[PDB]
DNA sequence: CGTCCAGTCTAC
DNA sequence: TAGACCTGGACGG
């Protein structure tokens, strides 16, 4: 997932969790190489938020709840398959790796963080990982300004459709949006990343770094993703110009990930 | 049955 | 850089 699904997986944790009141321990699976959460309560709300491609859950201990706590923070980074879900007690899905249990009075759920391929990972300590840059959707003004005054950073060397993967410039921006952006733009991906951005220093590269992600969280549903039905995920697919769609072309950039595009390559093409 | 395809993280 | 980390669906024989 990108900005847009670890957006709506934060919007989703604070909605469906309004008027829970989670007890008890936080469980890992057994398989699950990140560590273990250390937090008990009686009585604790569970609230998020999105910055870019990682999600921060906050624990918050109800007044007089046993034994005594503070609020701990999560991160969580989602990589490939990374999702949250609510589901009954007794229905985990397979690859639930991490639980919050509700507390009764009502039916007993579990929000679970659901990982296939078990690339995501968290660390205790509620900080942002160090060198991320500004969210693309929630710190745009910081996100455009980090870009512009580091323009000189040999990040800025590679090709455009690889400098919008480098997360300490476009946190958020992956695979199917960097397509989805060049696509408006019609900028040859291949070309030099620093000769598309040094004008900058009608909506330019970096406006849309934020305006099209915003239109994936605005569609509602889970942006790439069915955790709201199949009518969202056929709207994603349907909002999608380019990613994946025929009569497009595709290389393999350097790191061998896909790059989807119409007509130039650009120059610095393999 | 098999191949191929779908975001970091780190050891060369 | 390239291989590693994972599971599963879509396809081909």
């Amino acid at each position: 997932p990108e900005g847009p699904e670890l957006h709506l997986a934060s919007q989703f944790v604070n909605e469906a969790c309004r008027a829970l009141v989670f007890g008890g321990c936080v469980e890992k699976s057994s398989v699950s190489r990140n560590p273990e959460v250390p937090f008990e309560s009686s009585a604790y709300r569970i609230s998020a938020s999105a910055r870019g491609k990682e999600l921060r859950l906050i624990l918050s201990p109800l007044p007089g709840a046993q034994p005594q706590q503070e609020p701990l923070a999560l991160v969580f980074r989602f990589g490939m398959s990374g999702s949250f879900q609510l589901v009954p007690r007794e229905e985990l899905p397979r690859h639930a790796h991490l639980r919050f249990y509700t507390a009764p009075p009502g039916p007993r759920l579990a929000l679970c963080f659901v990982d296939i391929r078990r690339f995501g990972r968290w660390d205790l300590g509620g900080k942002w990982q160090p060198g991320r840059g500004p969210c693309v959707l929630q710190e745009y003004q910081q996100f455009r300004e980090n870009v512009l005054r580091n323009l000189a950073d040999k990040a800025f060397d590679r090709p455009i459709c690889e400098a919008l993967l480098d997360q300490r410039f476009f946190n958020g921006i992956g695979n199917y949006l960097r397509a989805e952006i060049l696509y408006r733009l019609k900028i040859p991906p291949f070309e030099k990343a620093r000769s598309v951005l040094e004008a900058l220093q009608n909506p330019d590269l970096l406006e849309l770094c934020h305006s099209v992600p915003k239109e994936v969280v605005q569609l509602g549903g889970r942006g790439y993703g069915s955790e709201s039905g199949e009518e969202d995920f056929a709207a994603f697919r349907a909002w999608l110009r380019c990613y994946g769609m025929p009569g497009m072309s595709s290389l393999q950039d350097r790191h061998g990930r896909t790059i989807w595009f119409q007509g130039d390559p650009g120059p610095l093409a393999p």
